[PDB]
C-alpha cells in the first residue's frame, strides 16, 4: 500500500498556458502534488510542434533530481503539461504502478520515434504498444535520477531519442529494472490510438477507456498532432462536464465595465439588416464604453447603413464606417478591426459580430465577458437546423467535420463552455490576448485560405483555445445563401428561408395573441370574423411593390365573382401571379390564416387552397365601388392595407342579407367571411385618396 | 227600290231540327218573312244525303204558289232550311235580285247533277260556276209559279233534276227569263267551292266572302257533303259569336233540378284516380237526383274503386258497379250506361265523364244543364297544352283534323259555345233525346270504328249538333298515354306527365303560401330556414316506397360527408338512384327548392344540382344518431317525413356553432342551411320508433 504522499508529479511549463491551466484543474482535482518547472524561462527547447527536441525538459529535470538521489521512498511520475490531463487518483496510480513490478515505467506508443530504424532493437510486444514515449514515466526518484543524470545534451536536442537509448540498453533495462506500460493501463498516447480511446462517463466524473485493450488510463496525453483530440477529451474528463454536475469551470449562474470595441461586419447582401442595425441600439451594455466599428462591402446595404447611421453615432461613444469604396476583402477588414483594438491600450475587450447573427439575448455582451476567456462565441444556429457558427471537430487536413457531441452541443442536451477547433459569426476576444499573443496584423489575411479559418488557426497555432458558450439561449442565425435582391422590398420574399424573422417584421405583433383566444378577435357581422394579421410594414412594402410593379387591371378583365345570373365583375387589381409573390402568399396562407381559420369555425379543416389572391385599388376616378356578389370561395380574407382618413376616406365592406356594414377597417386586420349563399356583398365606394385591399378567395 | 214587304221566304221542314232552328234565326236576325211548309209531315223525299230525290219540297212548294200565280208584286226566295243560313238583309238580297235582271235566279254550282251528261246543253259561262242546284232561288211569284206548277212526279223523285230539265229548255229559258247565279252574288253553294268561301268578320256580325268572285253571298247553302263546314260557318254568320258581341245564342252570364244519370269510365290505368273518385263527392248537385255508374275496366283500378266505395253508395241515390271481370268492352260498357238512361223515363239528362277528366268547375253539372242543348260537352285542355276533347274540323274521310280557329277556341279568345264535329271525355245528353232521335243500343259499337268516333259520327248523322262550352274554365286533361303502374305508388312517377295535380297531391298546400312570404317561413338557427315542402301524402308514399324497397345501407358505405379531417361518416340510407326515382326528386328540386332558396337567400342563384338524394332511417337498434360533420354542397336540404311522438322519439339537427337546437321536427317541413364552413352539425340520437329524413346535398 504505497503511500500517496511519497508521490511527486513534475512537470515542465514556461508559460501558464491554457493547457497548462487545465493540466493543473486536473491534478487539483484528484489532489496531486505537482512541481512545475521552468515557469519563469524562454523555451529553448525548439519547435516541437514541428520538428524533434525537448531536451530542455531533461536539463531542468536533472537539475530537480539532485535533490532526491537517494529517496528510495519517493515516486516520481513525469509528464508534459501543454497537451497532458490527468484522469484518475494518486491511489490508482499508485496501485497500477506497483502491479507492473517496474522500477521506471515509461509510456509506450505506436510510433518507433525519432528514429525509425531502431525498431528491430525493441522487444517484441504481442498485442501492445512497442515503442517508448518521453511524454510520460513514472518510478521510483532514485532511479529516475539515475537516468536523467546522464543528460549532457543540447536544450533542443531531442528529449524521446535519450531515453530511447538509455531503454535500448538491454543491460541498463534489466539492472534498473525499466519498462514501457505497453496497454496503456497508466499513460495513453493518444497519437496513432485515436480509434482506441473512448469517452467513459460517471455521475460526476468522466474518464476515458482504451478498448482495445480493456484499461482506464490515468494520464492522456496529447502528443503531436492529437492536440485537438486533446482539447475534445479535456472538455469532459476529469470534471468538465458531467451528466450530474453540468460543467465545472463555467459561470454556471451569473463599477465600470470593461471598455469595448464592436466590430459588425457586412460582408454578402443580408436579410433584415435594418433590423439588426436597429438592435444594436438595444444591446445591454453602456454605450459610452463601447466604439463602434462597421465595414459593409455591399452597395446593396449603403441605404440601410445611412438611415440608421445618425442613431448609431448618437448612441456609442465614436463610431467608424467602413465602406464599399474602400474595396477591402472581408479578410482585411477584420484584420483592420481587430488591429483598431489591438493598438488602443483602452480597448479592454474586442467583440466581432456578423449582419447574420441575430442576438436574442440583449444581455450576450456581458455574459461572454464575465465568462473571463481569451476567446469565446456564443452558440447560434439556424432556427431549427443543425446548422451552426463553430465546429466541433477538424477533419485530417483540417477541413470541416463532425465531433461525436456536436448534436448534443446544438440541441443543449449538453450545455456548458465549450473548446472546440473552430467559431464563427460573433465571437469576445480579450484586449490583452490581442497585444501579447496574437500580435500580428495578418490574423484572417496572408494565404488562400478562407478568412474565417485562417482567423481560428491563428488562435489555435499559438495555442490559444477557442470556446463556444451554450450555456444560454444566445440568438439563431439567419440564412443568406440565396438571397435574392432583385426586388423593391426583398425581405418581403424571405417567408421560407427565415420564417422566424419574417414573422418578426411583417405579421402583426397581436396576431399570436388573437390565435390564442383573449377576446381580440372581433365578430363585427354575423359569421364575418375580424382579426389583426400583417404588420403595418408588411401592408406598406406588399403596396409598395405593387404601384412598384404598377400593371392595374382595366377593361375586359375577369374575376371569379358571381352576381346577377351571369354578369362581368371585376376590379382594378394586380394578382400575386403577376409580381411573383403568388407561393410566398400561399405559404403565409398555409401557416397564418389556415389555423386562424379552423379556431375561429369549429369543426372546418384546411390546406388554404387559393387560386385567386389579388390587391385592389379603389379610387374616386378609375373604379370607386365593387358592386354586390359572390366570392368563388369556401372563405375569403380581405386585408385592409391602408389607413381610413388618412390615404382615402368612404366605406368599405357591407353585407346585404345582415344589413351590417364595415364601416372604418383596420389597417392590417383581416376579414373572415363566407364566399357563397349567405354573404352577398358590396364594396362601398372610395370618395377620396386610396384604399388598398388584399383579397385571396379560399379553398375554390 | 223593291218593297222589302213583298219578298216571302219559303223553306222546307218536316221537323223543328237544330239545322232548322238555326235557319230561323238567321231570318230572324234580318227580319226575313218565313213561311215553312211541311212541319207536321213525314219526308217522302227519299234519303237526300245518300241519292237524289226532294220531289216533295216541289209538291208541297206548287201546292204553296197556287196562291200567289197573279201576283206580280209579289217576290219568292226558296231555299233549303236544314243545311241553309242567311247572312245579309232583304234589302241588299233584292237590291241584288233586280241587279241581276232575271225573273227567276236558280242558285248555280259547281258539279252538273245528278246528270253530268246534261253539262254540254248549258251555255258556257266564263269563270263562272255553270250549273244550276235547287237549294236556292228566287224570283216574282208568277213565273215561280209557272215552274213549279210544272210539277207532277213521285215525291222521291229528283227536285234538282226536274228544275234543270226546265231551266236547258231554251225557249222557255228566254221566255221566262231565268238566270243562274253564276258568281255566287246571292247564293253561295258550298259543295265543290270550300276553297272560295272565308268568314268576313264586322264589329257586330259575321259574313262569308266568296274569294273566286269577290263577293259577300246573301245565302249559304251546305248542300251535300259540306253540311259539317257549314255548322263551323253557322258558328259565326250572321251573329253566332262576332268581336264586339260575344256570341249570340249563348247563356252568357248564368225548384227541383233534373235527374242525373252520372256514368263514370275507367277505360286505362290513369293517375290520381282515387284524387277522381273522392270529387265525385263535390260536385255541386244535390245527389239525391244523381245516380252513378261506374265502368272501371282495370284491376289495377279495383282497390282504388273499392276504397271509396262505402262513400259513393252512401252519397247518391243509386250506384252501380261494373267491374273488370264483365269483360265488357268500353263500347259494351258505353252503351250500356246510356241505355240504362234510355230506358228510364225518370232519367232527364246524361252525364258521361271519364277518369282522365279532371272537372275544377264543380257547377259544371249545373251549367251544362242550363244551356239547354241536346249534346254538350265542356272544353278540357291538357294543362299548357293545344290538345283538347274536342275537334273542330274532319277529314275529307272523317278523320282527325284541325280547324282554323281551333287555337283560338283552346286558348280562349274566342269563348261561346260552338257546334264542333268531335266531343270526347265528358259531355251532357238530354235524356229525351236518347228515347226520341238514338233510340238504337250501338251507339259506341258496331262497326271497327273505335267507340269515342262511332259515338259521335251517331249524333252527325242524325243532325244532331255536338256542342262544346268554353265559354267557361271547366278543369282540364290528366295525360295517361305512358303511365308506369309498376311501381308500390304510381302516382310518385307522374311529376313530368300531370305537374299540376301532382304538386296538389304531393306538395304541401301551404307551400305557394309559404314561398309568397306571409311569415310562414321561419329561421330557428342562424342561417338555418324551414318552410312547409311535402304533403303528408308524399311522405307516407315516399317511405312507404322506400321501405318496399328494403336495400337500406350497412357497413362500408360512404357517403359526401365531412368530418375529423378525413374520417368515414355513413348513414343507413337509400339513394333516389337506387329506387329509380332521383330523375324525379331531381325535377322536384328545380322547381319547388330553388326558388325557395333563391327567395331566402338573396343574390344566391341555383339550377339545384344534387348527387347525393338519399332518404335516412333511425332506430335504437341500427343507427340512431349521426356525428358532427359538413356536407358536401352548397346548401343542404332536411326534410322530415314522419311524426316526432307518434313514428319515434328523440332529438333531430343541432348545429354547434350556434349552440341551436331543432328539436320537434315538423312532418313535411324542409330545412335549409349551408354545408359547408359555417354550419357543423349532428343529427341527435333516436331512441324510439324509427325517425325517417329526406336529404339533398345541392350545388355541390
Ligand atoms: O520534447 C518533448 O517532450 C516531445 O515534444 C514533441 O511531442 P509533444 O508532446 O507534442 O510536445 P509538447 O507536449 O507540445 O511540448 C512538450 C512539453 O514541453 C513544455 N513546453 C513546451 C513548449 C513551450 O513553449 N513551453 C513549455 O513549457 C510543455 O510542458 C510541453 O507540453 C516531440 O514530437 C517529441 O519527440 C518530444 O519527445
Ligand atoms: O232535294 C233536295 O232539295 C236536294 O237534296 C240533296 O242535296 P241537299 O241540299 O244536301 O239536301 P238537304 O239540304 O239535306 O235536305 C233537303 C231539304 O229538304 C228538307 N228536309 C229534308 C229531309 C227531311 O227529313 N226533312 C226535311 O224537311 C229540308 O229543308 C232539307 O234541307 C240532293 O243531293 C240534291 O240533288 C237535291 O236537289
Ligand atoms: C397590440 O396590442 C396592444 C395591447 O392591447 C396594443 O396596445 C395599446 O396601444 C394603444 C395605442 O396604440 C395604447 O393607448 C394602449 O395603452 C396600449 N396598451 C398596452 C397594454 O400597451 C397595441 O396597440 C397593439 N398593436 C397594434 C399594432 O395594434
Ligand atoms: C296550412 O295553413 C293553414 C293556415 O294557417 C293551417 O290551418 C290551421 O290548422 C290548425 C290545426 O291544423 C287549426 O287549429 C287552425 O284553425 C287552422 N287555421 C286556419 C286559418 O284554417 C293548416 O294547418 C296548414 N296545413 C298544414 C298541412 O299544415
Ligand atoms: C482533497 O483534500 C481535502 C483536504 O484538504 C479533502 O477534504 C478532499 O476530500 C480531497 N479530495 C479528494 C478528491 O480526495
Ligand atoms: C226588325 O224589326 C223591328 C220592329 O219590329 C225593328 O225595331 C228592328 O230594328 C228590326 N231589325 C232589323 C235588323 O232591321
Ligand atoms: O371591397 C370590399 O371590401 C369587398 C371586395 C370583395 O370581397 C371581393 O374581392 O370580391
Ligand atoms: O339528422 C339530421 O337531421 C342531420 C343529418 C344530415 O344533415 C346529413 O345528411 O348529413
Ligand atoms: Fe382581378
Ligand atoms: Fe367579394
Ligand atoms: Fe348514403
Ligand atoms: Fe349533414
Ligand atoms: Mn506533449
Ligand atoms: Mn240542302
Amino acid at each position: 500500500p504505497v503511500n500517496p504522499e511519497k508521490l511527486l508529479v513534475i512537470t515542465v511549463a514556461t508559460a501558464e498556458t491554457e493547457g497548462y491551466l487545465r493540466f493543473l484543474r486536473s491534478a487539483e482535482f484528484f489532489n496531486y502534488t505537482v512541481r512545475t518547472l521552468g515557469l519563469g524561462e524562454e523555451w529553448r527547447g525548439g519547435d516541437v510542434a514541428r520538428t524533434v527536441g525537448g531536451g530542455q525538459k531533461v536539463r531542468w529535470l536533472k537539475k530537480e533530481m539532485e535533490k532526491y538521489a537517494d529517496r528510495e521512498d519517493m515516486i516520481i511520475m513525469f509528464v508534459d503539461s501543454y497537451d497532458v490531463i490527468l484522469a484518475g487518483s494518486p491511489t490508482e496510480l499508485l496501485k497500477k504502478f506497483v502491479q507492473s513490478g517496474s522500477r521506471l515505467l515509461f509510456s509506450a506508443e505506436s510510433f518507433c520515434w525519432p528514429e525509425w530504424g531502431l525498431a528491430e532493437q525493441y522487444p517484441e510486444v504481442g498485442t501492445g504498444k512497442r515503442f517508448l514515449n518521453s511524454g510520460g514515466f513514472i518510478g521510483f526518484a532514485t532511479t529516475i535520477h539515475q537516468i536523467v543524470r546522464q543528460w549532457k545534451y543540447k536544450d533542443d536536442d531531442d528529449d524521446q531519442l535519450f531515453y530511447t537509448r538509455l531503454y535500448l540498453d538491454p543491460g541498463l533495462r534489466e539492472k534498473l529494472s525499466l519498462n514501457l506500460d505497453h496497454k496503456s493501463r497508466i499513460f495513453q498516447n493518444l497519437n496513432g490510438a485515436l480509434d482506441e480511446v473512448v469517452l467513459k462517463f460517471d455521475r460526476n466524473r468522466v474518464r476515458i477507456r482504451n478498448v482495445a485493450y480493456d484499461t482506464l488510463p490515468i494520464v492522456v496525453h496529447g502528443n503531436g498532432p492529437t492536440k485537438l483530440q486533446l482539447n475534445y477529451l479535456g472538455n469532459y474528463v476529469p470534471n468538465g462536464w458531467t451528466p450530474e454536475g453540468g460543467c465545472g469551470f463555467c459561470n454556471q449562474d451569473r463599477q465600470p465595465p470593461p471598455r469595448v470595441f464592436l466590430a459588425v461586419f457586412v460582408e454578402q447582401p443580408t436579410p433584415f439588416l435594418p433590423r439588426f442595425l436597429q438592435r444594436l441600439l438595444l444591446l445591454d451594455y453602456p454605450p459610452d464604453r463601447v466604439t463602434l466599428f462597421l465595414h459593409n462591402n455591399e452597395v446593396f446595404h449603403e441605404p440601410h447603413i445611412a438611415d440608421s447611421w445618425p442613431q448609431l453615432q448618437d448612441h456609442f461613444s465614436a463610431v467608424k464606417l467602413v465602406g464599399p469604396e474602400e474595396a477591402l476583402s472581408p479578410g482585411e477588414a477584420r484584420d483592420m478591426a481587430m488591429d483598431l483594438c489591438r493598438q488602443d491600450p483602452e480597448c479592454e475587450f474586442y467583440f466581432s459580430l456578423d449582419a447574420d447573427a441575430v442576438l436574442t439575448n440583449l444581455q450576450t455582451l456581458r455574459i461572454l465577458i464575465e465568462e473571463n476567456r481569451k476567446v469565446i462565441a456564443p452558440m447560434l444556429s439556424r432556427h431549427g437546423k443543425l446548422w451552426s457558427n463553430f465546429w466541433g471537430a477538424l477533419s485530417p487536413d483540417e477541413y470541416y467535420a463532425r465531433s461525436e457531441d456536436y448534436v448534443e452541443l446544438v440541441q443543449r442536451k449538453r450545455v456548458g463552455v465549450w473548446n472546440v477547433p473552430y467559431i464563427s459569426q460573433a465571437y469576445v476576444i480579450r484586449g490583452d490576448t490581442l497585444r501579447m499573443e496574437l500580435p500580428q496584423r495578418d490574423v484572417f489575411s496572408g494565404s488562400d485560405t478562407d478568412p474565417d479559418m485562417a482567423f481560428c488557426k491563428s488562435f489555435r497555432d499559438k495555442g490559444i483555445f477557442l470556446h463556444l458558450s451554450n450555456q444560454h439561449e444566445f440568438g439563431r442565425l439567419l440564412a443568406t445563401s440565396r438571397y435574392d435582391t432583385e426586388h423593391l422590398h426583398p425581405d418581403l420574399w424571405q417567408i421560407f428561408d427565415n420564417p422566424v424573422d419574417w414573422k418578426e417584421q411583417y405579421i402583426h405583433e397581436n396576431y399570436s395573441r388573437a390565435l390564442e383566444g383573449e377576446g381580440i378577435v372581433e365578430q363585427p357581422c354575423p359569421d364575418v370574423y375580424w382579426f389583426p394579421l400583417l404588420s403595418e410594414q408588411m401592408c406598406d412594402e406588399l403596396v409598395a411593390e405593387m404601384e412598384h410593379y404598377g400593371q392595374w387591371s382595366g377593361g375586359r378583365h375577369e374575376d371569379s365573382r358571381l352576381a346577377g345570373g351571369y354578369e362581368n365583375v371585376p376590379t382594378v387589381d394586380i394578382h400575386m401571379k403577376q409580381v411573383g409573390y403568388e407561393d410566398q402568399w400561399l405559404q403565409l396562407l398555409r401557416t397564418y390564416v389556415g389555423p386562424m381559420t379552423e379556431s375561429l369555425f369549429p369543426g372546418y379543416h384546411t390546406k388554404a387552397r387559393a387560386v385567386m389572391n389579388f390587391v385592389v385599388r379603389y379610387r374616386p376616378d378609375e373604379q370607386p365601388s365593387l358592386r354586390p356578389h359572390h366570392d368563388s370561395s369556401t372563405f375569403t380574407l380581405n386585408v385592409a392595407l391602408n389607413h381610413k382618413g388618412l390615404d382615402y376616406e368612404g366605406g368599405g365592406c357591407r353585407f346585404l342579407r345582415y344589413d351590417c356594414v364595415i364601416s372604418s377597417p383596420r389597417k392590417g386586420w383581416a376579414l373572415l367571411h363566407p364566399g357563397r349563399l349567405t354573404h352577398y356583398h358590396e364594396g362601398l365606394p372610395t370618395t377620396w385618396g386610396t384604399r388598398y385591399i388584399m383579397v385571396s378567395f379560399v379553398d375554390p
